[PDB]
């Protein structure tokens, strides 16, 4: 089997994307937000406080054929980014672009944070790191993809998402009329969950290329691209105005600036990031002060590839016995 589905972005800046997942019988369709970055599966609810919900498509279980509370299972996640959720868990059929898996782990949220409430675009998340990150107890429950795998005819999956653009999830094949060129394969590490992995250096616009091992995640949940602070120093040195603001929280620039590519290594091949995609835009409504999208990993405790790297790519998440990553340009 296979799967195929569109995923759009949230706003103008490509904040995050959103993918249709359609949920119980008869279907009930929410637009989820795909995090290669985290492995729990979970929706807006009938479950969820009620003054935590602004605007969100629920999921209401009572109204499902299918569903099936699994008796005593309680999650709690904690995000990056400070935000978090929690509840109880069903299990029921989930469908994503054709592509079914029965019996899949739907984590019901009782409680979510504000940053959750306060997007109306988005109706939870659909997890696509390694299972051993999910956060179901007693018992660890397995990912969409996790229990799609043996069915696909490949156990891959890919992401393209665009800029400023629609893009793609595909299920178990690989589409060739993706990407240009060819798909240069890495090795991925699970041993902290993640689509771990090490470029081989970057370059700077025009500059030659720095060959230096960086470790990092692929991580379709994250923004921005999250770099040590020796390469992100020397990516915004050459940025007219450029600075790191405390206030702000990050490197900031005049909005007017021209911004360099960044290029980074995936073996002996290299994905060039366009200036453009680097420019968050203003700091606030109205400034001349717009937000970079390479920023400093120091304090994460990881380096992290997101939307802004992911998307100048067509990204192979394969999921056979050993994994590996691979990264064409398009």
């Amino acid at each position: 089997s296979t799967g195929s589905a569109t995923t759009t972005p949230i706003d103008s800046l490509d904040d995050a994307y959103i993918t249709p997942v359609q949920i119980g019988t008869p279907a009930q369709t929410l637009n989820l937000d795909f995090d290669t970055g985290s492995s729990d599966l979970w929706v807006f609810s009938s479950e969820t406080t009620a003054s935590e919900v602004d605007g969100q498509t629920i999921y209401t279980p009572s109204k499902s054929t299918t569903a099936k509370l699994l008796s005593g299972a309680t999650w709690s996640i904690s995000y990056g980014d400070g935000s978090s959720s929690s509840g109880d868990v069903y299990t029921d059929t989930v469908s994503v672009g054709g592509l079914t898996v029965t019996g899949q782990a739907v984590e019901s949220a009782k409680k979510v944070s504000s940053s959750f409430t306060e997007d109306s675009t988005i109706d939870g998340l659909l997890g696509l790191a390694f299972s051993t990150l999910n956060t179901v107890s007693p018992t660890q429950q397995k990912t969409f993809f996790d229990n799609a795998k043996a069915s696909l005819d490949s156990p891959v999956f890919t992401a393209d998402l665009g800029y400023h653009a629609p893009g793609t999830y595909n299920f178990g094949f690989i589409d060739t009329t993706a990407y240009t060129g060819s798909i240069t394969y890495t090795a991925v590490s699970t041993k902290q969950g993640f689509w771990e992995w090490t470029s081989t250096g970057y370059a700077v616009g025009s500059g030659t290329f720095k060959s230096t091992s960086i470790d990092g995640i692929a991580d379709t949940g994250t923004t921005l691209l999250y770099l040590p602070a020796t390469v992100v120093s020397a990516y915004w040195a050459q940025v007219s105005g450029a600075k790191s603001s405390s206030s702000v929280g990050g490197y900031v620039f005049p909005c007017s600036a021209t911004l360099p590519s960044f290029t980074f290594g995936v073996g002996s091949a290299r994905i060039v990031i366009p200036g453009d995609y680097i420019d968050f835009g203003p700091i606030s409504t109205g400034s001349s002060s717009c937000f970079g999208g390479i920023q400093s990993s120091a304090g994460i405790g990881i380096n992290i590839f997101g939307d802004v790297a992911l998307k100048a790519a067509f990204v192979v998440f394969n999921g056979a016995t050993t994994p590996t990553l691979g990264f064409a340009s398009k």
